[PDB]
């Protein structure tokens, strides 16, 4: 007959693999210069496609069709290189925490990117503390 | 404290928007020449990283000091280009199906690549029957 198999925790394992991948600076095809103020340039290397699996905002940056010796490295105004970084590993892990004083720049950055689930995760919870 | 969020569909969705973007060809960064038998050169487009993520040994074709950047092109023997396409389909689909007629075809594949998840239901519905 016809055989299917299905492996329910494939994509989370794979997804620490990848995310792997990106600590080992091993496969990115991007590389992320995060300038905020005066605070020291802060470089984060990733994989476009996993970037472009969690935000809209940056498929639109690498399928824009208009990349060519060039866009290996972009440049990143106005979020703090540690609001990024939790950005980014939410990305690759599926999971985010801050502590609560910076929800709202988490949220601010959240909504550069349309990372829309958590951009709700962090808004409910700012309201919730009124 | 810290206030913390996990979304377990994550995992699920941005999966199934790399397959998105690997059927379409978008931001796939190797190509599979898949030459099996006198069947012609078959291509596969895909993107290193999802391939590393679901196979040790395509891990270790890419992390094997390719340092090439670009597109690379990479040639297969030893699968039919039907069976590394039903793989390629369980590294972004999470899923695979085939008739028996090449249960033990496929599995070949899986071992060939060291996905040990399949290599097994393969076995054991062999085993089964
Ligand atoms: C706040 C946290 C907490 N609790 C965190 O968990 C973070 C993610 C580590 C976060 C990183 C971003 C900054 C450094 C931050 C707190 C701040 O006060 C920072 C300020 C906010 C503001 C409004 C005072 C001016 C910008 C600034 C900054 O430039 O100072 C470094 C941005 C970064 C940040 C929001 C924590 C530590
Ligand atoms: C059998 C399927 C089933 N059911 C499939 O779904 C596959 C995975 C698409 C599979 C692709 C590979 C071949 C073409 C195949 C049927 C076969 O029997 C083929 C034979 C197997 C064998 C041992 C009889 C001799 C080699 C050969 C072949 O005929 O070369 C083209 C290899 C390919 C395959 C296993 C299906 C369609």
């Amino acid at each position: 007959r016809t055989f299917s198999y299905t492996l329910e925790d494939h994509t989370k394992q794979a997804f620490g693999v990848m995310n792997e991948l990106r600590l080992s600076q091993q496969l990115c095809d991007v590389t992320l210069q995060v300038k905020y103020e005066d605070i020291p340039a802060a470089q984060f290397m990733a994989h476009k496609v996993v970037l472009a699996s969690s935000s809209p905002v940056f498929k639109a940056m690498f399928t824009n069709g208009l990349r060519e010796q060039g866009m290996e490295v972009v440049s990143i105004e106005g979020i703090h290189p540690k609001v990024m970084e939790r950005l980014i590993e939410f990305a690759y892990t599926a999971s985010i925490s801050v502590g609560e004083k910076c929800v709202l720049h988490v949220m601010n950055g959240a909504v550069m990117y349309q990372i829309d689930s958590v951009v709700r995760a962090c808004a409910d919870f700012l309201v919730q503390q009124l």
